[PDB]
């Protein structure tokens, strides 16, 4: 059975009911040295499931149907969530952004790979279907899929180690081809950093050819297995509550290994074979790195209205927003918070005509984002860490705590709010505040921001490689060149200015 | 004489010939303890003034007017600079934006206080007179002459300092104050500093016991006003150096002078504040300048960056450490500055909101973040260079002097190549280039003025933080984390599609 | 039953077995809503009473003795660890340094409040007991105990919230004298992060008088109470194992609110009594805060040791150490941990005398101390975060992965370490790094390491007043003073200066 | 005539006369395009050369002489500056530190090659002479030779660009290579970069196909050894400025300059490595020179800092901000970098080691550490200065030439006094003081030196981790790192002293 199979309807995406049904197929998923029956009902993944089933079941609300939903253009009279459909206009790319930000909006920023990341890679599919060759009806068949049903598509990108010392074994960790047969091709490899994947539909993979592929594989195909990292969903269940861990408890999105053990896949959803021509041009021209950025830029943004808010009420519990360098640090994360959404203004309002009809949004703010983001996650986090200098470190352990009144009774006299809230409220605003930011998950999100797109150096590389392939470092360059085309050694080549033969002293002086 | 009368048609700005007339009036300025006699000919200022007339000439080029000027909206049947007109749309900013980066590329991006700077003061006694009360006629006079006439405004906003020893009498005849009230106008007293390039302005405004609180408008040439001038480094570097030496110091020096108010008679028509607590408080808020003027800031400043960050990549192309990962990554970064700067002003016109009148002011949190960003990144790409040119820049050779003397100069042929095949005199004045726009005093200069730009770094910060509460930004990202915080509580969650924990909690079999 | 009385011998400090057992005292502690039965058993405490055990444990070891250990200044004819006895030398400093690193060593820099920090406490007491006036024999008495026995203080100094909004009740919730009686006086109050308090014996606590306390405080004394944050050794023993948890579950020091309800303090136990004078002139006179940071920046140095060679291993294992900009990364976080070693060795070297014969370190090095730690320590987490690109956010869940060979057979082939470690060695290298940096405990460390002895400002502002009352800045300033004296409005003042009036060009160009 | 027979007495360093009157020989430097007649008397390096001269004098004081120098070791029975001797002790360490603070002194830490920075490669030579040999004895007479007489070295390290699109055979022409070898001695020509105050040196050394592998002395007055000047801040202070303008650019400026060595006869007395590429890569880390030269530049930059810290607070002081809470933390920022250094110091010499031939060496990890710490720690330093004198520094008046006329000086009087009492004339001489330490021409090339000092900031971080390896520092972290692992396996702990999760973990229970 295919996942779209699960809707009572071809004309509409998912509700979360019919998503959380379409997870329980029996796909191989590996957490706590344990095989996971159910990912909707075991203790690591039902929240994050059921979070996900929220912004599947927002797409039906007719109070969020103007920002979430287009119709469809596939002229099957249905619709869809606006980032699955190709955007043909900057105002449609603004339209994309809104729906983004109302979505992101449901996890508060916290979760990052959400079915509207991998949507940009269906519009990719979709918008220049005649990149592939051979393989072009495949990529017009996976836009009118994703688009309609509202698949939940991942990456699976990052290579695992290689021991250097190892003899042939060094050939057999990545994603290579083993055999070409009359259904499809053969498989074998891992890629690390599956965020989320237990809870995707598909995941795409991405002077040998046959490690040069790009390929569709469904979450249930025989030999498809995800090794999970450690549940701070489960832990928060186990060990704490949604009130210890509040976003813990309910946006983790679990970071696995992707296993492929000889896995057949189908000559449907193959898009790159055996092509490193294809393979190198991608990035450049398949569309989804210069898609992508714009869904990540505004759910960062999205995320820092809420972590600035939520540090300008924990600062009013201490009572330290009083003082005028505590206001100062407030003050710039709003200035990086309000960067963000000015980047996501300019890379709709210049968004330029690709191929068919297709408009990509501006690439300079796209590489813009993801060299800032880092460091203004870095020095937000450090802000917060030394701003609130004593209220997070001694916490109480529990919500067990409040409810013992022998316990209580000292909390209500000594741990209040300076702005007049009741304990409660002052551990509630700070406990959400440390799941942000120091607890394993916010640890995590730290990790993930920083590194997200890549190394320092790489998104530093792409930045200035954007700047010299658009063009727009030859403008800068004529600029250059016209100040120093405008004097030489003898003096002004242009009649405005005055020459200095009037006024230098050096041969009077060193005569 | 106005300086207006200086125009031979109504219909158009000045042109940089009438510019140059038009300074050559009674100012008193001051430099290396002698009165100047002609800011348009004195070897500190010649430069300088010759650079702020050629933008005067490129309003009236065929090849530039197209995305310089439009008609006024006076009736006048004349033109203007974009931005000396009130914008009434997003796209009105948007070309504004466009304008005010031309006349930026003609300096690239090294004068911060050309005319277009104060011309959103003129916009915003046009687009909101009513503010004035009984001086609306003078908001709505003063509006209507510069935008016409295209006339040079500045204004000295820092007050100076005051020795805290000194008895009451003394501490309070510092600070411009109201001497007397005549038929004629106001007797004003008083000193500003930081009077970036007063020397070249017509008018300044000058703004903040009611004697204290007074906002109105000084001409250049009035009797009694005077201006003590800093170092000139045009000066210098035409006395010491030479163009090839020194490219950015000996045409775009903008001086920072002590702005001195003595016994001046300001006439009625010039008063815009008087004896006005509430309208002087009022003012930063309400009057539009604030909200208007980062604009030209920010596209001026972006524009420097394009510059910057092309000298750059061709100061490392004759270093040849292009070649190297760690190199090209830090030049990325002044890349990704670069182009912060530039989506911040589309993101002003864009997001641009209805004010008063018709008018549209840019996105004001936006104006708030060029403002916090600016110092940060200045400072941060300025360390970058430095860091980069690890040899390059300290032991250039001294003079064009040395390229003209071939005993000297078959040496640096020799010795001095570029990396990437470039003669040696081509190696030479990009790196010298690349020195004036950062070591040089000017370079050195231009970091503390982007720095200090518009207040001290808690200031900038402040007045970002007192933008998202004001606007209600604040209230709607509360509104945000009260949500969250509602959907549970103590006992658990309070929405119905997340699942509780008494099924897997542990602490219970565990403890006790 | 006093502590001291756990020992058989009145010659020796504690043995492990001895502290253990002298925790079983009935001190009120309380953790996720319910009281703590016995501190040495309790799944939250019971590792981390094990880890300050096998300190007391060295110091009866021969091969550790002469680093270690140095007899007692009281002629009991004992022996005890030596910082908890008076530096007479700067030599005394230096061996007092090295008997810090050696304790330090024992938890890998990571316990931050062992008893050796408040040894310097008991050292202020002893060097200076005349200060105290007519509580000095309580000082002496202090010394010769804590000196001895090698008792285990901890100190509870940073203030409760105050709500600004309440009308009386705001004078409450800070420690206040509330009556005087003649077997001693009755304080309540609180105080917040008791650090380790759960594992100590006594507390130190310190225009209306009654607020202008000076006292110590048994743990088992009635009143006294301990409300524990979340216990990171708990949540690693139920969700996790030492190999995935490997400090979390063993160093966790449990920050806590310290609750004084109604508690008589005896007069042996007063050391400044409604004393506002003594209060305010005890930071820079009683020796304490001129003491402590030897100890905390010795510790610092050791983690710093531990931190820098675990980036290198994590490093090799990625195979990123190859490139020459993660080269420079390891090489900065080398030159942090070599700041820290050189500012202990200048705190010793540059000792002064202080009071009878005492001698205290460096000042200036440990105000320097205090203001680097915060800079260095969130600085080298950014650098390990950014260089562990992709190490850290996928790690296998859990060893039962390790110990299922369905999944043991894909670690063992995709996690190989780069230069040759096996898969088992290269995920539990990068699971104790995450545990230094991103589990809750790495979390916790970050916000201790940069809020540890005050707020930014407050560490730069103190670092000012001792330059100025130490007269360094005078000094500074006479060098400006001379360099200012050269000179005049007319030419140099010097006989050995040129001057410029036969080559100052102004007058000709001017006029 | 060689350089120490300007000398009076064989028993003492040159004094400040004799010191200039050995500048007035052959050495052949060009400025501004023409050729120097006489260094000591030209507008560009006269008052360097004064500074300079006032080093020498200073050995010779009976105030100064206690701190500053030591009897020989050669058995000449004469004195010289402590750093010229070989140490061989860790006390003779910290008193060659408080030596070198005391010469730095003189110049408020702004010169940064005096010759006790050369004086460290002198005592590699006679600490370590077997190294070079054949060139032994060589080895042996130059350090008697700099201990004895004070002689002035300097270096030259730097290779000049080459191009990359030039032939093979024109790119090796450009670095020192060996042309040819007599009985006399051998001939060389070549170029290197960064010559730091070589106008002002008696000898500078000269170092790293075999002809290429060389390492030699040359003196500045050989013929076919030229220096090409960068601009000076001494000359353009003199003719456009004062004392009281730039009170630090008119006496402490050191020439950045090329130095040429044009088919130079270095006679064999002069050699050290000769067409040997083993020795040249062994000399890094065998000569000494780079194990002991950053312990004065440590002490340099301390110096430095002391003066860079009060003037901060001087400054602060005049401007009123030093009453913010804000601004006091900033100043406490730079006491704590201010410290650092001299804290570095004290470990050099605490933690020194011996060597060879009794002689020790400062703690190498503590001269890696300042390598590292010093770049950072200096860009920061200015940033907190540019951000806390917000307004102060950019409009300061023009010249001396203001203050000496009573027109200009009557308004100056009045609106620029000192917030803290002080007469406009000290609050303007402080803050000239200080644009003059970060912002002038000097000050921008000073920021560059410091940042640059030591090579790049990824090769000064790679040299760090470097000696951690080498020294065997990094293995004694390992074996930390090692023991903390061998305490535990994927079964639990494997020490007793530690309990188990078996009787607690919840997963079997959970799970399944
Ligand atoms: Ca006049
Ligand atoms: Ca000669």
């Amino acid at each position: 059975m295919k996942p779209e199979d699960f809707r009572a309807s071809t004309q509409r995406p998912f509700t979360g009911e019919e998503y959380l049904k379409s997870l329980q197929d029996g796909r191989e998923i590996y957490i706590y040295g344990e095989r996971v029956k159910d990912v909707t009902t075991h203790p690591a993944f039902r929240n994050a499931a059921a979070s996900v089933a929220q912004l599947y079941d927002a797409l039906h609300k007719p109070e969020m149907q103007d920002s979430l939903c287009w119709n469809t253009d596939t002229g099957s009279g249905g619709y869809t969530h606006k980032f699955f459909r190709v955007a043909k206009s900057a105002d449609d790319l603004r339209q994309q952004r809104d729906a983004i930000a109302e979505w992101s909006r449901l996890s508060y920023g916290w979760m990052g790979r959400t079915p509207d990341y991998k949507a940009a890679f269906g519009c990719a599919l979709g918008a220049n279907p005649g990149f592939y060759g051979q393989f072009e009806q495949n990529a017009r068949n996976w836009y009118t899929r994703i688009q309609e049903t509202g698949l939940y598509f991942n990456h699976a990108i990052v290579n695992p180690p290689i021991d250097r010392h190892l003899p042939d074994k060094v050939k057999d960790v990545y994603i290579k081809l083993e055999k070409e047969t009359d259904a499809g091709i053969i498989v074998s490899g891992a890629k690390v950093v599956a965020t989320n994947s237990a809870l995707t539909h598909y995941n795409m993979i991405g002077e040998n050819p046959d490690f040069a592929l790009m390929f569709v594989a469904p979450m249930d195909a025989d030999g498809v297995k995800l090794i999970s990292r450690a549940s701070y969903e489960m832990v928060a269940g186990a060990t704490g509550s949604p009130y210890d861990y509040p976003l813990s408890s309910r946006f983790d999105e679990n970071d696995a290994i992707l296993v492929m053990d000889n896995v057949l896949i189908p000559w449907e959803n193959v898009l790159i074979y055996r092509d490193f021509d294809r393979c190198r041009r991608w990035t450049m021209e398949g569309g989804f790195a210069r898609m992508y950025p714009l869904q990540a830029c505004v759910r960062l943004a999205v995320k820092l209205d809420f972590i600035t808010a939520l540090l300008k009420k924990s600062l009013e519990c201490t009572g330290t927003l009083e003082f005028r360098g505590v206001q100062a640090d407030l003050g710039e994360v709003v200035a990086w918070r309000n960067t963000f959404w000015a980047l996501s203004d300019s890379m709709c309002s210049e968004a330029t005509p690709w191929v068919n009809g297709a408009y990509l949004p501006d690439h300079a703010a796209l590489q813009t984002y993801r060299v800032l983001a880092p460091m203004a996650y870095a020095k937000i986090k450090n802000i917060i860490e030394r701003n609130v200098t004593s209220g997070l470190i001694y916490l109480p352990s529990s919500a067990r705590d409040l409810n013992n009144p022998q316990i209580d009774q000292y909390l209500a006299k000594y741990v209040r709010g300076s702005n007049g809230m009741d304990h409660v409220q002052r551990i509630k605003i700070l406990k959400l505040m440390w799941d942000a930011i120091g607890s394993e998950f916010g640890g995590r999100h730290e990790l993930y921001e920083i590194n997200y797109s890549g190394s320092q150096d790489e998104i530093r590389l792409q930045c200035l490689r954007q700047a010299q392939n658009s063009g727009n470092m030859d403008k800068m360059m004529a600029m250059v060149d016209r100040c120093l085309s405008e004097y030489d050694q003898d003096g002004w080549t242009v009649p405005h200015l005055h020459n200095n033969d009037d006024i230098n002293m050096l041969d009077k002086l060193l005569k």
